[PDB]
């Protein structure tokens, strides 16, 4: 079978590598409640995976190429697997877990601090998590380099497309098992599950991070086994690392992809938030289904992109042109989102006054209306109640409603002072709990967003394999492994970490309501002005793509001249 055998082992690693990445996020919430660790330190534990990966990825790629490549992938995979077991050890070494809107009137940090003194189990998760990052280093730079050197004729692109196609399954298997395990209690098998009172919907409930990280670890350990058997074939660092740079086509190409990948990565991280705020439509009904139909199409694009490159005879200049064509199409489709925007959310007490007689320019220092003034209720509390009129209110207490139907279900307030607007005395002022449902005309618009979103992703998916394929050709044959590593480090150090963080900083200015944390001045933002959020999130995302497209035109001219 020649190089085909190697592909099978590599594809298995790709499923394992992606599985490790998704699992940490799918269980991160459970870990915090279980270890009685401070919220601040939590980001740090999540960060542990990234630092391990970034620190060793550039060094290993250059050094790794000289050494045999099949085995190395194996050592790293194997290390990853040990980390997975290492990450979940605490559960086996810790005792049994211990549990411990309104009508108008008319300590966690301390626990962590105690734990911090001397030695605590939170260090174990961090250590183990870092091991996964170290283990990841030789899966893409060393592995991808091997396929290119020994591929026959122009077949390398097609093989890469297949691996990505297989790689997409990783998250799929990971959400099934990941969520399924969450339904299982953390000490399953140890404690009699008939006495545990907390429920999977309960805040207290702690998920099985130990089985969540055990399956990934076991999967990674088993995945390594084929590699060891495989045959080898079917001042040095500083000098070489410099040569990767001062290579006009290559240097701008890495900056070019940092900007484009950041836009895509940034968009993916906040798309659910954007969809929820702009169209009211929740991800609860969206992500649950749209997140599915999407996987095969995204996977289909990756394979098709690889196939298109393989079938046609494409040179290095040709590949770039094809990559640019996807980018032009992606941006044009991306630019279409601005046209399809619903009207701004109307909330009493923020965009407009509680009475609703006239709008207020600034949400801050909003003077309470007469209906609002009669009831003395806290401004900070948030409880979106939808009135008969259709105007959202900050809280039922703020609305002036003093009656409830019982605790059985959202109690349509018997009367609401603000809701019963002048001219409709007969009409009821009762309100229903939950964010006001968006108007029927707007819902139709939503679908337009989702249809283009799937379509845009597919076009992005078509060119997704191109970035990796293009990079190998421009750089000299000797440094292929290193070039990918430097590019991989740059994409996952800035695109991976900086993009969401600066997006959040930029996005927050638009936000109009701040939830009050016990310690933090601002913990979460309840609602964002829709036009401001749309203009800023899409605009920043689009601006990056426009810059990305501009680089391609400059690059194409440069590439054509050299070749
Ligand atoms: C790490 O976690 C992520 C990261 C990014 C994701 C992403 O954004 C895009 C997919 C992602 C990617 O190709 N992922 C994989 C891969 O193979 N990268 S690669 O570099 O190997 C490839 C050869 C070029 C499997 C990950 C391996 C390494 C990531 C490399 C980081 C830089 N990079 C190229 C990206 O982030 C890209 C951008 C999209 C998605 C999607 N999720 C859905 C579902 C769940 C609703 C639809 S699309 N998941 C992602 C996950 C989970
Ligand atoms: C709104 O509140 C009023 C007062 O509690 C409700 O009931 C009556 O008020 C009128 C005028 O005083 C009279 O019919 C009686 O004094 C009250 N008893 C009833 C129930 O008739 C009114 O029904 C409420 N409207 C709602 C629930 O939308
Ligand atoms: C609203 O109140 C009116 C009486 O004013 C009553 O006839 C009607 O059935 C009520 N409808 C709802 C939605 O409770």
């Amino acid at each position: 079978n020649g190089l085909k055998m190697f592909l099978a082992a590599l594809s298995l690693s790709f499923i394992a590598k992606t599985l490790g990445a998704i699992i940490m996020k799918s269980s991160i919430i459970h870990i915090e409640r279980r270890f009685e660790i401070s919220s601040s330190l939590v980001g740090f534990i999540d960060g542990s995976f990234e630092i391990g990966n970034l620190l060793v990825i550039v060094f290993v790629s250059y050094f790794g190429s000289k050494l045999h490549r099949p085995k190395l992938i194996g050592i790293g995979c194997f290390i990853m697997g040990i980390g997975g077991v290492l990450t979940a050890l605490p559960h086996f070494f810790m005792g049994y877990y211990r549990y411990s809107l309104s009508t108008c009137l008319i300590e966690i940090v301390g626990k962590g601090c105690l734990k911090e003194s001397g030695s605590y189990m939170w260090i174990y998760v961090f250590m183990g998590n870092m091991l996964r990052g170290i283990g990841e280093t030789p899966i893409v730079p060393l592995g991808l380099s091997y396929i290119d050197d020994f591929a026959k004729e122009g077949h390398s692109s097609l093989y890469l497309g297949i691996l990505n196609a297989i790689a997409m399954i990783g998250p799929i298997i990971g959400f099934t098992l990941g969520s399924l395990f969450s339904k299982m209690y953390v000490d399953i098998g140890y404690v009699d599950l008939s006495t545990i009172r907390i429920t999977p919907t309960d805040s207290r409930w702690v998920g099985a991070w130990w089985l969540n990280f055990l399956v990934s670890g076991l999967f990674s350990i088993i995945s390594s086994i084929p590699f060891f058997f495989l045959p080898q074939t079917p001042t040095g660092f500083f000098q070489s690392f410099k040569s990767i740079l001062t290579n006009p086509l290559y240097v701008m190409f890495v900056l070019l992809t940092l900007l484009q990948v950041s836009s895509y990565i940034g968009a993916f991280t906040y798309v659910f938030k954007y969809v929820e705020q702009q169209y009211g439509q929740p991800s609860s009904k969206a992500n649950i289904l749209l997140g599915v139909i999407t996987i095969p199409i995204f996977a289909s694009g990756m394979f098709l992109g690889g196939y298109i490159i393989k079938k046609f005879k494409l040179n290095t200049v040709g590949i770039a042109k094809f990559s640019c064509f996807t980018a032009v199409m992606s941006l044009s489709f991306y630019l279409l989102y601005f046209f399809i925007l619903c009207e701004n959310k109307s909330v009493a007490g923020l965009t407009m006054t509680y009475d609703g007689n006239n709008p207020v320019t600034s949400h801050r220092d909003v003077p309470l209306s007469y209906c609002n003034s009669d009831c003395n209720c806290d401004e900070s509390q948030w409880e979106p109640v939808c009135g008969n009129n259709g105007i959202t209110y900050i809280s039922p207490c703020l609305a002036g409603c003093k009656s409830s139907s019982g605790n059985k279900k959202p109690i349509v307030f018997y009367n609401c002072s603000c809701l019963e607007v002048t001219g409709l005395q007969n009409r009821n002022y009762s309100a229903h709990l939950g964010e006001c449902p968006r108007d029927d005309a707007c819902t139709r618009k939503f679908y337009f967003f989702v249809a283009i979103q799937v379509l845009n992703l597919f076009f992005s998916a078509l060119g997704g394999t191109s970035h990796v394929m293009l990079i190998v050709k421009i750089v000299q044959p000797e440094l292929k492994s290193l070039a990918l590593g430097f590019h991989s480090m740059v994409i996952r150090a800035l695109g991976g970490i900086l993009a969401p963080i600066y997006f959040g900083a930029l996005i927050d200015t638009t936000c109009i309501k701040w939830s009050t944390n016990n310690c933090g001045t601002r913990g979460s933002c309840r609602t964002y002005n829709s036009t401001s959020f749309s203009r800023v999130y899409l605009g920043l995302s689009s601006m990056l793509r426009v810059s990305s497209l501009v680089l391609y035109i400059i690059l194409i001219y440069a590439m054509k001249k050299k070749y």
